[PDB]
C-alpha cells in the first residue's frame, strides 16, 4: 500500500496472510486474502498459478505483522486449493483472477471467530456500490515502487470506485478492463495498492454493511496518474463461489 496508514488486525479481522513454504525452512509472503466463511479464504488465482501445490502454503488469520507473531493469531494448512479454470493473463490484465482456499488447522478445525478473526459478507447478485463510493484496501504490499522489502506492519488506505467508462478511456486502460473487473483509485493519485497487496480485499460499506466488493488483481505500476488499481468483481463470480464451496 502506497501512502495510507499502519493499522492492526483488529481493524481488518477478515484479513488473511498467505505464505509459501520453501526448502530449508524459509517462509515467504505470497499474497493477501479474505475469510468469507470459517473454512474458506478467497484470494486471487495469479498468486498460486505457478505453484499449485496446496501443501506448500500456510494461511495466517489474526496476524498484524509480517515476520512476527501476534497474540490470538491462528495458523492453517490448505485442505483444497481451487483455482479458476478460465484464468489467463495478458500484457497487464489478469482474467478470472479469483481463487478459493479451504483451510484447516492441525487439529482439523476451521476458523473460530474472535476480536481479531471475523468473516466478511459477499455481495448480492449484480449489486455493487455506485461509482464514486469510497472503499478500503488492506495489505502487506510495497510502500514505494523502489522498495524490495515489504512493510513489517499491516497497512490500509481508502480509494474511490471508478466507473467502467472512465477506466476504459485510452489514457487509462482502454478495452483491457472488462465488466468482470472494477477500477479504484485516489482522485489525487497519492495512495494505492501495490505489488504484494494482490489477493487482498477491496471492502465497501454497502447499505450499512461491510462487503467484499473486490480482490486486488492488477495495475500499471503503483499510484501512477491515470493508472487505477484493478480488482476482480466479486459480484459477477457468485455462481462460481457457491458451486465450489
Ligand atoms: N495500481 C495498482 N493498484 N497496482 C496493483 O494493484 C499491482 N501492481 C503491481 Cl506492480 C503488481 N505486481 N501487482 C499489483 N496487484
Amino acid at each position: 500500500i502506497i501512502g495510507g496508514e499502519f493499522t492492526t488486525i483488529e481493524n481488518q479481522p477478515w484479513f488473511a496472510a498467505i505464505y509459501r513454504r520453501h526448502r530449508g525452512g524459509s517462509v515467504t509472503y505470497v499474497c493477501g486474502g479474505s475469510l468469507i466463511s470459517p473454512c474458506w479464504v478467497i484470494s486471487a488465482t495469479h498468486c498460486f498459478i505457478d505453484y499449485p501445490k496446496k501443501e506448500d502454503y500456510i494461511v495466517y488469520l489474526g496476524r498484524s505483522r509480517l515476520n512476527s507473531n501476534t497474540q490470538g493469531e491462528m495458523k492453517f494448512e490448505v485442505e483444497n486449493l481451487i483455482l479458476h479454470k478460465d484464468y489467463s493473463a495478458d500484457t497487464l490484465a489478469h482474467h478470472n483472477d479469483i481463487a478459493l482456499l479451504k483451510i484447516r488447522s492441525k487439529e482439523g478445525r476451521c476458523a473460530q471467530p474472535s476480536r481479531t478473526i471475523q468473516t466478511i459478507s459477499l455481495p448480492s447478485m449484480y449489486n455493487d456500490p455506485q461509482f464514486g463510493t469510497s472503499c478500503e484496501i488492506t495489505g502487506f504490499g510495497k510502500e514505494n515502487s523502489t522498495d524490495y522489502l515489504y512493510p513489517e506492519q499491516l497497512k490500509m488506505t481508502v480509494v474511490k470506485l471508478i466507473s467502467h467508462r472512465e477506466c476504459q478511456q485510452p489514457h487509462y486502460y482502454g478495452s483491457e478492463v472488462t465488466t468482470k473487473m472494477l477500477c479504484a483509485a485516489d482522485p489525487q493519485w497519492k495512495t494505492d495498492s501495490c505489488q504484494g497487496d494482490s489477493g487482498g480485499p477491496l471492502v465497501c460499506s454497502l447499505q450499512g454493511r461491510m462487503t467484499l466488493t473486490g480482490i486486488v488483481s492488477w495495475g500499471r505500476g503503483c499510484a501512477l496518474k491515470d493508472k487505477p488499481g484493478v480488482y476482480t468483481r466479486v459480484s459477477h463470480f457468485l455462481p462460481w463461489i457457491r458451486s465450489h464451496t
